């Protein structure tokens, strides 16, 4: 749902922060939250700057709008999406999120938790939906 999405990538974002030794005071679900952070987590432990190149090509600002969020972020589901996008997708925003913060915006991260939420209620649950909802995320993740 909206607020389920919503509470998901807060939750995300907010362990990102936490484990990289930032703030997070800008802000069966437990199931899927810990199965998603793992599956960031994993990611990340092989990909250690895998975004740079897309965060570059946002270069984010207080001045960004969300169609140039939106943008960037297709771009991961150039070929659509797949389970593993949908972590990048998380990934990366966390990772805007760290940026945002190193910039001293951190006034941004509660703004990327609302753009991910609306790009993943609009261009992701679709797929999600259609491929079993997340309980299959933890049923492959978990």
């Amino acid at each position: 749902m909206s607020q389920s999405n919503r509470e998901l990538v807060v939750d995300f974002l907010s362990y990102k922060l936490s484990q990289k030794g930032y703030s997070w005071s800008q802000f069966p679900m437990a199931a899927v939250k810990q199965a998603l952070r793992e599956a960031g987590d994993e990611f990340e432990l092989r990909y250690r700057r895998a975004f740079s190149d897309l965060t570059s090509q946002l270069h984010i600002t207080p001045g960004t709008a969300y169609q140039s969020f939106e943008q960037v972020v297709n771009e991961l589901f150039r070929d659509g999406v797949n389970w593993g996008r949908i972590v990048l997708f998380f990934s990366f925003g966390g990772a805007l999120c760290v940026e945002s913060v190193d910039k001293e915006m951190q006034v941004l991260v509660s703004r990327i938790a609302a753009w991910m939420a609306t790009y993943l209620n609009d261009h992701l649950e679709p797929w999600i939906q259609e491929n079993g909802g997340w309980d299959t995320f933890v049923e492959l993740y978990g």
